[PDB]
């Protein structure tokens, strides 16, 4: 998927000085690639990054939001600590048994607890828990049109220091759009909007695959 | 600055959703705005990026080889814990002179300790110390044709588990160039392809401001 709103010449570069996925990784991308949705996963470059914010933030409790084959969620349980947990919420059983299929092939299922159901319905039972859970980080990359709530109820699941990472955030350029028609990019502007002012973090948005953007809880 | 190769209409945008300085950071970029040489300094999106990577990070013992006016020194020292150190390194007088004087107006002046003269005799200084120094994070954004020098000798005084930051990587789309004349194109080239397969490190190319590679030391 490139980099959104970024150039195609110079995009082919910026991956000639890039890292190659780990096997595994790059195996699930590859064996994949041919299944509808494969556009929808983030880019080699963001799971790299995605990688690279576990090992920085020591991170240990993480929970994702959007599994669909497994990819991004590979990409950090690769990072884990022995002792590292991932919280998988995705609602499709199929993609999802494909993730754990890769999971379990490279190892690291011991580290990825799947959560099938309504991502919602499953972030209830989270804050339902006794004791509260309380994660090092959260990837959002899910439906935009709940991205407000994933947000909200995440982020006081989160750690203080803990940090929210949401794809998307420039939705193909979208965003732009004066009078956008579109539910999601609609839904984004008014995330967007919304997090820039957003006391409890401090922000930070990258250009990396379909726009990431990095909020560090207070 | 903007951002090297990004699209002027999203990247207006992406700033609209981003975090302003704080009031010193703003302050400084604001009053020397009309002084030569304030386009070198990194842009305010990098700024804010790196001081989330301060704290994201924990690093306490910060060296920064470029500084400049002290805009970048400062976005990172606003980030530090208590005990917080950076070592800058600069061999103009005059633009460090000012630095100075924004440090110490915003109160972290003490966790800043500016080496004036060539980056490679301090560097070599430190490396000759007793005990050996050993950095959480390396900011390194000077003259680009020693890049790979201060890469090196930095690589070693950095700690393990560290995070070295390059600027510049990018440069202005220059390295698209197939036969580039311009020496600091030809040694980012190299520089970036040698990069691109040191297995002493996990590295992130980031398209913000002029590019800014992450490579964090195993
Ligand atoms: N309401 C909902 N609850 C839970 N999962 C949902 C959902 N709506 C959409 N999803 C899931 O959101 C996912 C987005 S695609 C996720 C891609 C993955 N992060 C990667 O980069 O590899 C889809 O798999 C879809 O099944
Ligand atoms: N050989 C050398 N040794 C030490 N400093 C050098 C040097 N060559 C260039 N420099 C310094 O490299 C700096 C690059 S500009 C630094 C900008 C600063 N990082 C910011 O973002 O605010 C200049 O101030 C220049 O004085
Ligand atoms: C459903 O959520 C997503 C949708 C897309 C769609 C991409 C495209 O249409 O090319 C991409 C990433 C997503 O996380
Ligand atoms: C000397 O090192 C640098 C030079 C430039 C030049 C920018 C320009 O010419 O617009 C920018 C950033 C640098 O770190
Ligand atoms: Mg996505
Ligand atoms: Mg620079």
């Amino acid at each position: 998927k490139g980099i959104t709103g970024f150039d195609p010449s110079l995009y082919s570069y910026l991956q000639s000085i890039s890292a190659d996925d780990s096997f595994y990784l790059a195996q699930l991308r590859r064996e994949t690639a041919h299944l509808p949705g494969a556009p929808m996963q983030i880019s080699p470059e963001q799971a790299q990054f995605l990688g690279l914010l576990i090992s920085l933030t020591g991170a240990k409790q993480v929970l994702e939001i959007g599994v669909f084959r497994g990819y991004s969620a590979l990409a950090m349980a690769l990072q884990l600590p022995p002792d590292g947990q991932i919280i998988a919420c995705d609602q499709d059983p199929n993609a999802t048994a494909i993730a754990k299929k890769y999971w379990q092939k490279a190892g690291v299922a011991e580290k990825i607890s799947l959560r099938l159901g309504p991502a919602l319905a499953t972030l209830e039972q989270l804050t339902q828990g006794k004791p509260l859970p309380e994660f090092d980080l959260i990837f959002i990359d899910a439906d935009k049109r709940n991205y407000p709530r994933y947000y909200e109820i995440g982020l006081n699941l989160l750690r203080r220091g803990g940090l929210m990472v949401i794809d998307n955030v420039l939705w193909h350029g979208k965003v732009t759009e004066v009078d956008p028609q579109e539910a999601q990019t609609q839904v984004l502007q008014q995330f967007n909007r919304d997090l820039a002012q957003d006391e409890r973090v401090r922000i930070s948005v990258i250009p990396l695959g379909d726009g990431m953007t990095l909020a560090l809880k207070k």
